[PDB]
């Protein structure tokens, strides 16, 4: 299933779904399931450059993206422009993790040179429900 995250790509994403978490509202998530927020997109701009701003903190899966890739190329391709397809993502091998995480923050965004290619924000979140 998917959620109601505040996606913000150009306007052509092919699929945006998180396995448990809830979008829009304070993404509450579940424990015991592989929570994996998704948000594919199809390069529709025109720039061989690629940036990024992903930042997801999980209960034992603190995924962060501090200027890691040189240009959003460590995960996908670097040149997005309107001649490439994507399939980024962010899974989470989920054991049990108990209820409520020490804290959560799901953010994201892909930026080329014409306009933010993709984007998705959950705004905080509290595992449990």
């Amino acid at each position: 299933d998917q959620v109601d995250v505040k996606d913000c790509a150009n306007n052509e994403i092919k699929k945006v779904m998180v396995d448990g978490c809830h979008g829009s509202d304070p993404c509450i998530i579940h424990r015991g399931k592989p929570f994996t927020l998704e948000a594919l997109f199809d390069a529709n701009q025109n720039t061989k450059t690629a940036k990024i701003e992903i930042k997801a903190s999980l209960d034992g899966l603190e995924i962060d993206v501090p200027g890691i890739d040189t240009n959003a190329c460590h995960f996908v391709k670097c040149p997005l422009v309107k001649g490439q397809q994507y399939d980024i993502k962010y899974t989470w091998n989920v054991p049990k993790i108990a209820p409520k995480s020490e804290n959560v923050v799901v953010t994201v965004k892909l930026i080329g040179d014409n306009g933010v290619l993709a984007c998705a924000i959950a705004t905080h979140g509290k595992i449990r429900d």
